[PDB]
């Protein structure tokens, strides 16, 4: 039931492997080819999860070889800190070196991801008790913001805690979670995109997007990176609340996906066919689903029916989105948006979609859980 979607994957990825040589995939622009990149942006790392997740399926080297250069790539891009002043530091390493840590325990690359952990760590405003998403510290205007997305760079942070011994990780991690639930997210458990606070006492001020159709709207992918990251958090953190407030945001996003099972880039913009979608929203929801079964009691049927859940999204992805391997495509799903407002790939590839598609797809198959944190934990 998953061997025929994994399928188009794997040889999708073996020829694209080839294809990119040394460079990394962002998204596409109106083709079924991906726009390449040097190891620049806050997607690079979706790359390496996906050849390490190839590579736990298979066994094949080739996977594992290309992963292992990526990892290269990025202990050269920590090092020279290249385009790194931002929180996207936990979706470029946890999915790059640490990974390979989870995977073959690499002495090697756990340092990197150490390395990089500390890095993160500097981002945290102790005067506002958040960590800025972006911009350097004290930005006119992004010194005093966070963003949902935060929630899945807490990992690589939480990791390093349990990894060092080091109570400052979870500290921060766990403070800027519970700031997250308390501003972000929305009394009808839908969510805010980013909030503002002041960057001197840290009071709240306003929520807000740039990327959603209105500061009060429901970005599809802002929903899903809270169910997931939430879940992620409540795994790590052991706590009660961020898991409700997982569950809460999945229920809301599960009662507005439309009639092909997979949402389109907004919520509250009229839900016709000829709007935009975002393919990556519904995958990353899908994970974000099974992560939450997985924290729920047996006797709780609410878990079996994540689950379901979680298999009719990634089976809706794979009969009205896949590409097959048809030797051109370089994608996993189609009609990804990356900004739509902005009018940049709004009906195209997306890595990270990409990834978590393939994610949900070996944890269906094979249990295997990605690379957030460490197997059997
Ligand atoms: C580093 C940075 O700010 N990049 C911008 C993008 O931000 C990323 O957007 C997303 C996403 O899911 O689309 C996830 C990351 O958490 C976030 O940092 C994005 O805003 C893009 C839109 O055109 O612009 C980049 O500059």
């Amino acid at each position: 039931m998953w061997q025929q979607a994994i399928g188009d994957a794997l040889g999708i990825t073996a020829r694209n492997l080839k294809k990119f040589g040394d460079r990394f995939p962002h998204v596409s622009d109106g083709s079924n080819k991906y726009v390449l990149n040097d190891n620049t942006d806050w997607t690079d790392g979706f790359w390496s999860g996906i050849l390490w997740l190839c590579y736990e399926y298979t066994g094949d080297e080739q996977y594992r070889e290309g992963a292992v250069r990526t990892v290269a790539s990025f202990r050269e891009r920590l090092d020279r800190f290249e385009n790194l002043d931002h929180h996207n530091i936990g979706f470029l390493y946890s999915l790059s070196a640490k990974a390979q840590w989870i995977v073959e325990k690499d002495e090697s690359a756990r340092k990197l991801a150490l390395d990089a952990a500390d890095v993160l760590m500097r981002r945290w405003r102790a005067d506002a008790g958040i960590i800025q998403a972006w911009g350097p510290k004290g930005d006119p205007e992004n010194g005093g913001r966070i963003i949902i997305d935060c929630l899945l760079n807490l990992p690589l942070l939480l990791w390093a805690g349990e990894q060092t011994g080091d109570p400052e990780y979870r500290r921060v991690a766990e403070a800027h979670a519970l700031k997250s639930r308390r501003f972000l997210v929305r009394g009808d458990d839908s969510s805010y995109h980013t909030f503002y606070f002041d960057p001197e006492n840290g009071n709240a001020i306003r929520g807000g997007t740039h990327q959603g159709n209105t500061d009060g709207s429901t970005w599809t992918r802002g929903q899903a990176w809270g169910i997931y990251g939430f879940a992620l958090n409540s795994r790590y953190l052991g706590n009660a609340d961020l898991l409700e407030t997982a569950k809460r945001m999945a229920r809301h996003f599960l009662a507005r996906v439309p009639e092909d099972g997979v949402v389109y880039w907004d919520f509250e913009v009229p839900q016709e066919p000829s709007s935009y979608r975002d393919s990556s929203a519904s995958a990353i929801t899908a994970c974000g689903l099974l992560e939450i079964a997985s924290q729920l009691d047996e006797s709780d049927p609410e878990r079996q029916r994540f689950i379901d859940a979680a298999k009719t999204t990634v089976t809706a992805l794979r009969d009205g989105y896949a590409e097959r391997d048809d030797g051109e495509a370089e994608g996993f799903i189609r009609r990804g948006s990356y900004h739509v407002r902005g009018g940049i790939s709004p009906d195209d590839y997306t890595i990270w979609g990409d990834y978590y598609y393939l994610e949900a797809l070996l944890r269906l198959e094979r249990g295997v859980t990605g690379y957030w944190y460490e197997r059997g934990r």
